[PDB]
């Protein structure tokens, strides 16, 4: 709304995670991948160390959760799940399960 | 040293900011601006929103402790400080503060 607003809103996610959606956005044009969520930061650590990661999902069921299982290469192979009301929020818990794993969070 | 360990560190540093200097490492070459400073941080959005940022630094004093002053425009100006071991650490502590009353942190 007010720019004031917007200025809070801009400094507030620079606190958080040194990136700007709300920045980006009003500077974005149609002219002319920090990475913010979970599952992007764990694809990128698989490509730097190169292990694989994988997501299976089952069908949305009769509430309307999706389950994933996320499996990422090692023996044995780490192997956790994520849950949601969509499959990109399963796929987020999952891989935030495996990067607080491997971060050693003993 | 080992890389379970070298995978911790990445692991921790994407969960924490969203980047991973060490990895940036591991991929860096030398053949070929997150924005994880708060001066950098506000830098940014002062370009976007439009408003001037500038520091005042004053000599490293007989402790060897630096002070700085900062100014964010507006009417009146917002001025902060910072103070520490060198220039660098007090401007990142003078635009956190800034940053943080821009964020309305009431
Ligand atoms: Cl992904
Ligand atoms: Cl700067």
């Amino acid at each position: 709304g007010s720019k004031a607003t917007v200025t809070a809103m801009i400094a507030r996610e620079l606190l958080y995670g040194g990136t700007s959606p709300t920045a980006e956005t009003i500077l974005k044009n149609n002219i002319s991948g920090p990475l913010t969520r979970p599952s992007e930061q764990l694809d990128y650590l698989s490509r730097v160390q190169g292990f694989q990661v994988e997501y299976k999902d089952f069908p949305k069921n009769n509430k309307n959760e999706f389950v994933s299982l996320i499996n990422c290469s090692s023996q044995p192979p780490l192997i956790s799940h994520g849950i949601g009301k969509d499959v990109e929020s399963c796929h987020d818990m999952a891989a935030l399960n495996i990067l607080k794993l491997l971060s050693e969070l003993d």
